[PDB]
């Protein structure tokens, strides 16, 4: 507030950053290197998984 | 360092601790959802790249 800018709590916002990087380097690794397509049973469940979970936090 | 608070150096801890959440959430799920022990190829393959990626950042 005022001439105070809460830094600490613009810091905490990287958290669901880095969070997020890694559900990418997932889906990148899993359709890229592990092959499964955007249909894979285990693709999808896995990072929807991971998209809820950042979204319940 | 210095009198000062560190915001920048905050963020970048709570980047790297976003990702190592998500890793950690991966190995987690793939053992207790998809059922896959500590010596599943593919749990191996994913968690061993995931934290691979982490460390070489």
């Amino acid at each position: 507030s005022g001439g105070y800018f809460d830094a600490h709590a613009l810091a905490m916002d990287y958290r669901s950053l880095g969070f997020r990087e890694c559900l990418a380097e997932v889906a990148r690794y899993l359709s890229i290197i592990e092959g499964l397509d955007a249909s894979d049973p285990l693709r999808v469940r896995l990072v929807s998984h991971l998209n809820n979970y950042a979204s319940q936090r």
